[PDB]
């Protein structure tokens, strides 16, 4: 989901509730945030399921890639954020 852009901040949210933190990987390639999620076959309420996604976000030009950080909430939302340099 969301791509919030403040004057002095940068923040993107992603609903990854089906993936455990160990099943997710975030990589910063230049000005691109890459999020990869993959989980092997798992039983759920409906049957059995495996999933995989690869999401790419464009970072604003005024954001130092080195300052990008991330976090996961209890509600399974992944947030990637960084300070704006201007």
């Amino acid at each position: 989901m969301e791509m919030r852009l403040e004057k002095d901040r940068f923040s993107v949210n992603l609903d990854v509730k089906h993936f455990s933190p160990e099943e997710l990987k975030v990589k910063v390639l230049g000005d691109v945030i890459e999020v990869h999620g993959k989980h092997e076959e798992r039983q759920d309420e409906h049957g059995f399921i495996s999933r995989e996604f690869h999401r790419k976000y464009r970072i604003p030009a005024d954001v130092d890639p080195l300052t990008i950080t991330s976090s996961m909430s209890s509600d399974g939302v992944l947030t990637v954020n960084g300070p704006r340099k201007q």
